[PDB]
């Protein structure tokens, strides 16, 4: 038994809510919260800039300070940092950007990075300002991940259309 609440359960290990990932890990503290992040660790819109806005810009300083010392992540890589007054950490994880040109492929190989942790809230990877459907992120998520993943998803007219539409 866990503390998230209001949850559409998708599949055995799936879970969906119209929700501002902010304010769900404000309100659950989870032990995991993912970030919808660039190789760069720059967090400056969507739900990076929405995550790293709510840390007060402490997810933006520590992230710069891992980039300086590790230089950036691949696309469809990861990496633990913090989750500050968020969560305990943040995976910091880079879904393809379909708006720079990088390849869709690559979100099943951005997805097997939750299956290091046992249970996770998460945004569709790749959705929102990185230009990917998120009825296919939703797919991929189903397919790829087998830990517990609890999905927030802001917009109310995406959730309905993406619990309508599954499959
Ligand atoms: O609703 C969706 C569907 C795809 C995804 C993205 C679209 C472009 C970049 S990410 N998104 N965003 C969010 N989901 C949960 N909480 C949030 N808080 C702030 C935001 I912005 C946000």
């Amino acid at each position: 038994v866990n503390s998230f609440s209001g949850y559409l359960k998708l599949t055995d290990n799936v879970y969906i809510k119209n929700a501002d990932i902010v304010e769900e890990a404000k309100k659950v503290k989870p032990t995991v919260v993912v970030n919808a992040a660039n190789v760069y660790l720059k967090h400056g819109g969507g739900v990076a800039g929405a995550l790293n806005k709510a840390t007060n810009n402490a997810m933006q300083v520590e992230s710069d300070d891992y980039i300086a010392t590790n230089g950036p992540l691949k696309v469809g890589g990861s990496c633990v940092l913090s989750g500050h007054n968020l969560a305990k950490h943040c995976l910091h994880v880079v879904g393809p950007n379909v708006n720079k040109g990088e390849d869709i492929q690559l979100l099943k190989s951005a997805y097997e990075n939750f299956n290091q942790h046992e249970v996770l809230l998460a945004p569709l990877l790749s959705a929102g300002i990185f230009g990917a459907d998120p009825i296919h992120s939703l797919r991929v998520c189903v397919d790829t991940v087998r830990t517990n993943v609890y999905l927030a998803v802001f917009d109310k007219n995406l959730y309905d259309k993406l619990v309508s539409s599954f499959l």
